[PDB]
């Protein structure tokens, strides 16, 4: 990553063990249930490209998730190429999409492209890149839909909620799209003797509202 | 987070991968146990809010509770913005800035680290906690009035039960005090009943845990 | 807590995931064994009242012990308004006992005090209280008394000997009263062809000689 | 390694616990599975030669391996010294100068950190770098022919053996795009197979893969 | 500990976590081996008699070794008060402070920091250390007179049972080498104390374990 | 250990608990394995002559090795007072070998040779003299003579390959030595349909080639 140092510079730093050992172990644990996107952007704090395809190509298996998450960054590439068409002796060059991406610049062109005055900040913009992919085998490999998602007749409302809530969340539902969700399906799809208290609540019924009736 | 420096500085740092892990791993364990929420607190010192959102959407699960607390946070963010409304210069944060959806982790710093500051990660952090309380309340099990020490249960098991509910009903500080003369009383059993009776008023929890040893 | 940094002036750091993680596990596997009291003065080397309060907040269970605790706690806080009865505008107030115990004082109030020229040491004084509390509590919760160890027929001196001490601590018996109890049992509740021996070594021997002898 | 301190100097540090463990650990676990080489590469970030050569070194077994690396090696020196023919100044490195074995540690500091640089820590990596993937191919159990979609088996499963092969055969990034529309639909089972053929060219990884959901 | 910060001073710093539980650890495992003593003087590195005394308390158990360790603390302090007898100047430490029973932290720091140092913890770790040698002597369970090869029993096994029983009752280095043309061969069996009284005497102890390999 | 500062000056270092828990664990799980000597050598970076008998003196069990490796150290400090015989007020004295080995010599003595202009690296000096005595332990307790590593008639020509240079490593056979072995053992050891293939290649071949050939 690139790090400040005590004078005030940023300065590249090694990606660390833990930092590696982190990222490989929750992909081993979790695959692509949808946290560990944010552990993923967390732990790629600061990250150079090199250092966003180190941690993607430090995951083992789940090859056809990395194999979308190529076809995304290329896509992704391919559309910074069309806004951005691109030497001096000594001096800065524009960075391409595969520039970007990490697979067609060094290192150092990476650092000075992320340190220039202004930056070009090329780890977040690959990272974004990067997100987009994670987000689409998020939703992709989803084993629910919400309309799928309807509390059991003996079911606690609060563990069908927690499906609800998880299903929608795979989905990378907007918070626009996750309320529009819930007013569909939330109370129509709990079961009969929680439906009628709901319903008594109105629709301005918080979810902690609607929780405790149905307790 | 936003810490010094070994310099004296204020300067922002990646949230490490063990501070990421132990508050997934406490949530993992833990649920939304009382001793839950102050682990959260410090394991989050000196966030920014873009680390504070960092830390609650690295939870899985549980997503009831974490819709609750958006739902809170949605709350304070409106009262925020009814009392506070809005080239190179520094922009007022909203509700939404504080909560770190519509700021950018440059402002958030610079907020923070302003002459004088404006705490957004602190700000932010009291709506969360806020929140979290809520969802430890709601998700207690027990009323403290169904909390009674049975026949032959030792007379520490009974008040270990007895302060853990009373701590997730948040009973005030106070009313954790003052129902060692009454309700911890009460709720024994006739054995160890009688022996708190003869103490007379004033007994500390100390002098009640030894007469019914 | 507070550190010194490279200036040499004394800063405010956070606790660190690894202080707090250590004091709940000792908590769990442990509880009020005597041991845990110097682990916890230890793991709180420099903490503000804040942070002690973290400490003992991040406990779960034990709630009969730590409302003892907060008792304690309170009749020392009172104890010092009894004694330091207490705006300037920009300038330091006094600490109440409600302060030092941190339910009263903000962060930046206690590295006031304590980084003062003289400093208020409001995060030791805070930690002797709480340390009062919990030498209670070990007592309180030792499940033997002195009186009760007496050596086994077939018991080995050294097992006896390890059983005596370990009562005895829990006790928070000073140096003069250890060494009465000492005086007063351990030869005389040691097994019969043991005490014989140990009482031809004389009121002098060191427990090494009486260890040595009975082995 | 040789990194950059907090004043902004380049110094020689130890390697760390931390990192000797994790090397030795991931070997252990996945042996030379693909994705132990970017991990090595991560690992040795910094490296000098003497700290390639630890990592190597403290790898215990897979000596069949170790030695085809070993040779790897001698080729890439042997190839240095053909390009490169070789009181207080600086001599330059021949080919077991910059694989550590006849270069001394202040000897390869002095070439990293001289202006320019000659970064001999960088070279030796990619000397090991080569002879790893080698054994990545020879290790490789199964030929990309021999992947064939079973008549229940997910396609999503399917689709992870498939670039798993392909990335231990260590086809090229073009060819794992272009045997999307070409081998990953030929052994696809025959019901996927009808539904992959209606799709037409052009069809994405994702698109096939929603096609047989 | 009192280390040197990265400018140059000598400062005090907190006990580590990590220090804190290798040290509670080890004589978990090992109780009072032999080998616990050196990782006791490592992990005490820099350190002020309050840090010994406090790894000291925190170990559990283990009392009546704990006991007479007080105890040896107690006589080394009389005898360093019989050779050191005793506004804003620094007093001489007596037995008690170099033991940091009645010396304050900052006054430890005073001492230690001194031009020239007066090194409290040095000097009470070679107490400590004196006492925990002893403890190690009582608990060791067997006399080296005992120590046997048995008839099948393989010499490399032997001798690892001789030399760690040696070790425990603290034969010094020169016996420990001395041993080996004495005491190693008359304890060895009938079959492997042939082959050694044929190798004459001045054989190495490599060369006694090669013959009855 | 002696490490740099932020100034530039080699300055000492405690040893870190990870280092010495790390060194204690090889040695249990791996013992005297080969790959544990450059363990021994990495954990050892920097060490004093101090760092390194604790390092040693840490390991509990194995204590024939730990006497022949003292053996070894003596004969390496005899052979250093041989070839360097050796007090001025405030001078540095010149270290004898049981110096060097960290017997008779404090760590400030130490610290001061290792970082004196020019040094007298007595820590690296003494690091040597240990790693040959381990070499000898290792080679000692090597299971194994490579002229008993045949390939079985079932057995994978990769297994054959991989006993046959552990075994060869634990000798310590150079890379001359390793060379000849090979040339001597390898092919004419390997079993009868896998030794027919390989002669065919001539030996001029690799071993990756006799690999793929017999797989
Ligand atoms: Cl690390
Ligand atoms: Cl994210
Ligand atoms: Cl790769
Ligand atoms: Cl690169
Ligand atoms: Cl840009
Ligand atoms: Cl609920
Ligand atoms: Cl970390
Ligand atoms: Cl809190
Ligand atoms: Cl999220
Ligand atoms: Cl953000
Ligand atoms: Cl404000
Ligand atoms: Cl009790
Ligand atoms: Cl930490
Ligand atoms: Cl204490
Ligand atoms: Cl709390
Ligand atoms: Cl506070
Ligand atoms: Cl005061
Ligand atoms: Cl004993
Ligand atoms: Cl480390
Ligand atoms: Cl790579
Ligand atoms: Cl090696
Ligand atoms: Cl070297
Ligand atoms: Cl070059
Ligand atoms: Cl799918
Ligand atoms: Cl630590
Ligand atoms: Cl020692
Ligand atoms: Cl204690
Ligand atoms: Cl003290
Ligand atoms: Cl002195
Ligand atoms: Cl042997
Ligand atoms: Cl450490
Ligand atoms: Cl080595
Ligand atoms: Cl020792
Ligand atoms: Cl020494
Ligand atoms: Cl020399
Ligand atoms: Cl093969």
């Amino acid at each position: 990553p690139i790090v400040q140092n005590l004078q005030g510079q940023m300065v590249h730093q090694c990606i660390s063990p833990r930092t590696l050992n982190a990222w490989v172990k929750v992909v081993e644990e979790k695959a692509f249930s949808p946290e560990v996107i944010p552990m993923f952007s967390a732990l790629s704090c600061g990250a150079t490209p090199q250092d966003l395809n180190t941690m993607l190509n430090t995951v083992g298996g789940h090859q056809a998730a990395m194999q979308m998450l190529k076809e995304t960054i290329d896509e992704e590439a391919a559309e910074w190429d069309r806004l951005h068409p691109v030497i001096a002796p000594g001096q800065m060059r524009e960075p391409r999409g595969s520039d970007i991406a990490g697979t067609t610049s060094t290192l150092q062109e990476q650092i000075g492209w992320m340190t220039h005055n202004p930056p070009i900040p090329v780890g977040e913009i690959y990272k974004r890149w990067i997100i987009l992919g994670l987000n689409k085998i998020v939703r992709m490999y989803s084993p629910t839909s919400i309309l799928d998602i309807r509390q059991g007749p003996k079911e606690p409302f609060r563990d069908y909620v927690d499906r609800f809530y998880k299903t929608l969340r795979a989905e990378q539902a907007s918070q626009e799209v996750k309320n529009a969700a819930t007013e569909t399906l939330l109370v129509q799809n709990a079961n009969p003797d929680c439906k009628t208290i709901l319903k008594a609540l109105g629709p301005g019924a918080t979810l902690e509202e609607m929780m405790t009736a149905c307790q």
